[PDB]
């Protein structure tokens, strides 16, 4: 009873934070018919902005033409508003029809921290484009989008490792039970590392170190897996390896389950699973490969193992993901139906 | 003074030379390789992830000379006709990649050349394969051919004995998050192998593959309880086995923990400084067990354990080595 | 026509890809030193340059794209290929181990009627940069080369210089991707070089460059010299000339000269990108507007100009253009 | 024994600071910074390109021992603010990027503060720049702030003052394939500074960029005549610098290269040998000539010459900045 709009009544978003995927969302939103970008809220001028936008070092070029103007620039015709405000608060996405605000700076994932967007000339909703706290829904699409009704102020819409891990873990539980699992993504360098060996202004002595030249150990924001599949609270936990590519990145999950099962069995779970956010190969592919896809997960049956050591199994399973493409597919899927049950 | 000779004069190669030059009665009187001693001098010399050579090194005819010491080099294809005696050789360094087994590894033993051979690598079931410092006992000098082992086999082996020593395991899966290698293509190309995953750009991509930790012929009590595979990834040197495992006992954190600092030795290293991949490399320790990276998950009375320890596949697995070939150096019969 | 692929490495794989969408020229035919199976693999899946844009599926003795089959061997000798049985009259030599008259000529006898080496391929061969010296070619020829990539960047934009302003002399520095015949890590290289055996994607490494173009401008031989410095990215080029002119000069002057050059082989750019942004691209050479330079000193001028270049698949375009004209001319 | 200040913990900073335990006239007793004293330990003792600190460092509370000797370390974001007497500080190491002209240098000389300045980059025209064994014979030890010049000045003037003496230098082009730095992107991002190139992703690029050396400063005679720019490529540390040139005497390949080696000293090395970047990492040598890479181009009487020389951008100036420092603070 959610009464839809239809994607011919034109829900306008504004994007905070304009860098990885806040680019890549607009990118994504010029082939979403009843969402578009009329505001754009950075820290720079609109020429900084229109070049990022254009050029693009793992995305590639720009599908369109983009034009630098006053206050803003133009996409295939189209005038989009920059400005250049720190405070959230002091925002006024009103003026331009915003409804909904991309929070995807970094620097404001909680709900406290995300709510001053919404004000008197500001905004009515907001979806952070990381993990966001207990006290806020957290959505990972097509596993459990279900959860919305479209009152909600403020959604997450998880992490990059939790968009690639929930389908995959989501498939063990229904099909087999899980009982406890390890996690470790082999996770491509991001932008809270440091260039070169250097201070960190968070406090992180890894992150501090040169992110494209060193296999970096780190924490993981999948690990907040509860909050999307409820049942397996507690249950996982787990750990990153930050490695020298610009983007791509791989999810190892070894886990205990309830029944006995064999490699095939697994693998089959997987495939039947599959749909436009959880993908499926047995091509023996590498992290390039993945550049650029619009499932969030990709399971990949040439690396499943299951071990049968005296009557016990451990089970081992593999899924890629673009952490900046994927995620962004998943966001936009989530940003499209959230503005159509808007209330 | 025990005679050595190298075969396949490559990154171990290189490097177990540079390390023999600290040890007091082991000497390099010969090297094998298919190329011009030039090449073969101006690759000693300087080493991109290694750093310059610790001397002198300079050119000359058949060889080189390396602080005043004349070194032969010859560009022999066929082991068998290499004459390893003309420089007093006894044991041989196969380090070429080409020879890691038995029968094939064997054809430096013949007349005029060498009398035992170090194999660089796994080299089958049927050879005595060996961690330093974990199961050198089992070597008593009579043997001919021998094997050092893989570089992953070196950081898991103490690793996972130390586990099974204090707690016992039950089983165990291992991910190896490795540095890229020779046979890895620079770009998208053919691999020679046939593997689809070798093929492509090492230092581009992060590639699946399967890694040559034969923990078994280590551990013997481990043996069908172990299984893993790597995730290689763009660093020219310097990697990381992570285990994830089942116990006997109960355990914590601090007991894990604990346990390896007391198992700690010249192979096996321990640290609680968090690390990165550029700061083991170059290491002597075959192992560095990494405190900070120490899981204990507990869920329903059941309990998965994680350990984590770093390995510069080049040097450490090279210390390891030496230190393997030092030993049974002295008790050849 | 048909044409056959000798070497299905970078630069074969690529020139596959682009004759899919040359009408009238159609592969049947490739040979290299593998089972197809690594090739349909290599084809589908391309680190630098994306996903294969079609269907491949493996068969046996060959491959299947959008349905149609395409024959794989594994001869080693190009005398020993059979080329006639799948109708190949024109062979593309991408091998790089066949450069030159002699052993390109390998490919011709009872076989193919003629041979497009993708690389210099020595002196008493027409060599060829599309758009800037196609001119040469009559079609009787049984051997020709496609130039180097290098050169095939060069070549426009010293024209371009040669023409408006007349070029005493210069000096060429390429910033370059690294290549296979670079080793992956420290090693002995199989050509003797002592810069290529070294780890390509970890150091600056210092090289001789194959565009050392007076066989593609007769009037500047000898005028021109240059070396390549190898770094780190897998594909994707940068060339520099530094040069003395007849005629006094400005920076406008200059970028308005190669911007009333440009056409689908040369191509003009104002904005400051850099080496990612022309990977794929189809111009074999790209002035940057951006980087000239004209330094006055004494009256006395130094010129500098700037050229982009994806070494892969910039060259890859010119190769297959200088094919699809060289296949018309019968 | 002089005792000097560090603003700037960076990766200069804190190469500045280990060369500095081998000479005996200098001590560094103080450390400015934006960050607590656990994250300037761990990046001293661990280094990606540099290798383990040669030593023991353990921290304590405001500050950490180095070998036993305490090293006090402050936050302070300006520099007027900082207490230098405190710790005995005499002359400060400007390392932090964001106060390189005379003006804001000058700030650090306040009460309580320090006497004099060395920045570690080019610092306007009106502040003397120093590459060591070339012109350091301009200091004469009254000056309140001094320039350590850049790392490609280091590298290029040694080898231009050796084309001038011997030959004489027309004009010149300069182009350095430069190692990429920390205010380079990581990954495609606005760019606090507006530059459009060091927005992107620096360890996944080439990069055209600016360079700082484009040099009348430290080679008089040579003002105006050079100019040039850089590219930025994918290697965390290490350089080399090419010189495009005319010159006023005809000359040889030999001739170049024999003029190279007779110029060879502590500052400007000389090989022979087919090197690549990796092997110039770490060395001491402020600018490496390989005479390999020389060109001597003769096309109708006319000359071109090529000349190209090595640097680390990171130890090569620092050991030019530290035999600055060291020669300056002898002559207070
Ligand atoms: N990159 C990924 O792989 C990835 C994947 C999933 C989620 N995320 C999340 O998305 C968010 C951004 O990630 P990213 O990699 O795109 O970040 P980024 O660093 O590339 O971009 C952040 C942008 O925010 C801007 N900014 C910073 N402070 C601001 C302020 N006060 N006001 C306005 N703008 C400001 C910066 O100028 C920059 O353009 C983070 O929450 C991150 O956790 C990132
Ligand atoms: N590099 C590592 O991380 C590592 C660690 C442990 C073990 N290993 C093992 O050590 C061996 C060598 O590895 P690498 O990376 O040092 O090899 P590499 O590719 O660097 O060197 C191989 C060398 O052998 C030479 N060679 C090849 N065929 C030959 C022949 N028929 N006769 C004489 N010389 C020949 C080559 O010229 C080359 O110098 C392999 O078995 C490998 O599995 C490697
Ligand atoms: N990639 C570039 O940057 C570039 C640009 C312009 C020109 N070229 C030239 O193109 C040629 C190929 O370069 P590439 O980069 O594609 O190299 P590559 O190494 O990727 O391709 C060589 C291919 O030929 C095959 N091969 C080798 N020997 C053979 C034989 N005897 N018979 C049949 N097949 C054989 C190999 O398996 C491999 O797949 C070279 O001449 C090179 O100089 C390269
Ligand atoms: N790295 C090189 O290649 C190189 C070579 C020659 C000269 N330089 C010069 O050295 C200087 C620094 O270079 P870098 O690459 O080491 O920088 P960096 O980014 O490594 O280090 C800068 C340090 O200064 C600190 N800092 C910033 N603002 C500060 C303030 N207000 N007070 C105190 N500390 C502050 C930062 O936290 C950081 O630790 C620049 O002027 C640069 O031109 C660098
Ligand atoms: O920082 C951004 C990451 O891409 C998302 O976090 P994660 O790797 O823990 O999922
Ligand atoms: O060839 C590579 C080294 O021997 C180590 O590889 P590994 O993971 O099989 O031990
Ligand atoms: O063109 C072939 C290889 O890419 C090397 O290029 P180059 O000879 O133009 O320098
Ligand atoms: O940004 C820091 C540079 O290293 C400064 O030195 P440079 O101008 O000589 O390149």
């Amino acid at each position: 009873g959610l009464v839809p709009r239809g994607s011919h009544m034109v829900v306008k978003v504004g994007i905070n934070g304009f860098g990885r995927i806040g680019r890549l969302a607009f990118r994504r939103i010029q082939n979403v018919e009843g969402v578009e970008v009329t505001r754009i809220n950075d820290l720079t001028d609109p020429n900084m902005l229109a070049h990022l936008l254009k050029y693009d070092t793992t995305q590639g070029r720009f599908d369109g033409t983009v034009e630098v103007k006053e206050g803003g620039f133009e996409v295939n015709g189209q005038f989009v508003k920059v400005s250049a405000e720190r405070e959230p608060a002091n925002i006024d996405w009103a003026t331009d029809g915003v409804e909904i605000v991309l929070e995807a700076t970094g620097f404001f994932a909680s709900k406290e921290k995300a709510e001053q967007h919404i004000h008197e000339n500001g905004a009515k909703k907001v979806v952070i484009t990381a993990p966001g706290g207990n006290d806020v829904k957290t959505v990972v699409f097509n596993t459990n989008h279900d959860i919305l009704d479209g009152t909600e102020t403020v959604i997450s819409g998880a992490s990059s490792t939790t968009n690639c891990l929930a389908p995959m873990a989501k498939a063990l539980q229904d099909n087999f039970g899980v009982k406890q699992g390890l996690m470790t993504t082999i996770h491509a360098y991001t932008g809270d590392q440091m260039i070169l060996d250097g201070p960190h202004r968070g406090g992180d002595l890894r992150r501090a170190r040169a992110g494209a030249a060193n296999i970096v150990p780190n924490s993981t924001g999948a690990a907040a897996i509860g909050l999307v599949i409820p049942e397996l609270n507690g249950k996982l936990d787990g750990a990153a390896q930050r490695v020298p590519v610009p983007t791509g990145s791989v999810t190892e999950l070894v886990a205990t389950l309830e029944k006995d099962v064999t490699v095939e069995e697994v693998n089959a779970a997987m495939k039947a699973a599959a749909n436009d956010s959880y993908g499926y190969t047995e091509d023996p592919i590498v992290s390039s490969d993945i550049v650029g896809i619009s499932y969030g997960s990709l399971f990949d049956a040439t690396q499943t193992k299951v071990q049968t050591v005296d009557g016990n199994q451990l089970v081992k399973v593999v899924s890629w993901y673009d952490n900046e493409m994927s995620y962004t597919s998943q966001l936009v899927r989530t940003l499209e139906y959230f503005a159509k049950i808007a209330k």
